């Protein structure tokens, strides 16, 4: 019993983005409020939690291409 | 028994995005309220939560294209 | 039993931005307030948690382009 | 009495030619006389002139594509 | 009075030319004359002339293309 | 009386060629006369001017892309 098995993915693949401008943008958001009141936090076995948060963000990228690949090749016996 | 395996796939693709301008966005969002009262909270086995919040983004790219992939393959015995 | 395998993924591919400017950008947050009360924190077996946060970001690249490859190739017997 | 311009032209133009090939091209132009007699030459003020030629030309540009821009601007008082 | 000016043309432009071969070219002008006969040349106050020429030419460039711009303000008072 | 000027032109031009090959060329041109008589040459004031030329030329340039740019500014009082 014999196998050969050959992996040759070409890949020629371009992801742009040409942009003349970005130009004035304003981001000005309202205070708030976040009251949290838990009497009790018995995490364990891989929790991943946030508990009270206010997150402002202004992510401008000129140009925020992503590219994303994965090859995977698996082999039983 | 032989098994003979070929991959090829041959990809020239191009994602693009050509952008006069972006120009003046204004974001204003009103301030607001999150108020949560829990008593107890037993989170285990890959428990992945969110407890009390107020997101303001402005993601703006000048060109946000994204391309993914995913080759796979699998050989048993 | 005699397994031959060949692994050439050929990659010629180019992620660009090409941006003229990016041009004034204003972000003015309004202050905000994250009280949280909790009585206990019994924390284990790898939780990562966050409790009271104000995340202010101003994350602006002249080009955040990326790329993310990953080849993995397993062999069992 | 206030005056304000703006100037923002935005130009994202591609002239191209893709050519496979151009080949054989001959040029094989017969030989000729060009005679002039002039008795008097009163050249000023300016005066480009040409008096007695045999141009022979084999202008062969593997894409000879030409772009010509012009921006003016003009301001007065 | 105030006067203000802004200026900013954004080009992104390109000119090309792709061109998988030229080959061969021949040129092969007869040979001419061109015989002038002036008494008098008074030349003066700028006077470009030429008198008397036989020109031959090849002029070949793999992709001669020629990109011109010009960019002017003129401010008065 | 203020004046503010601001001239940010932003150039993002890529003159090109790409060129396979230019293979053979041959220039040939016969042989020619170019006689020319004249009694008197009063040249004067900034006068060019040629007088008897047989000019053979063979320019072969590998890619003869040629980019001109000019930037002129004038402010009077």
């Amino acid at each position: 019993g014999s196998v050969q098995i050959v992996y040759k993915p070409v890949d020629l693949s371009k992801v742009t983005s040409k942009c003349g401008s970005l130009g004035n943008i304003h981001h000005k958001p309202g205070g708030g409020q976040v009251e949290v009141k838990s009497e009790k936090l018995d995490f364990k076995d891989r929790v991943q939690s946030k508990i009270g948060s206010l997150d402002n963000i202004t992510h401008v990228p000129g140009g925020g291409n992503k590219k994303i690949e994965t090859h995977k090749l698996t082999f039983r016996e």
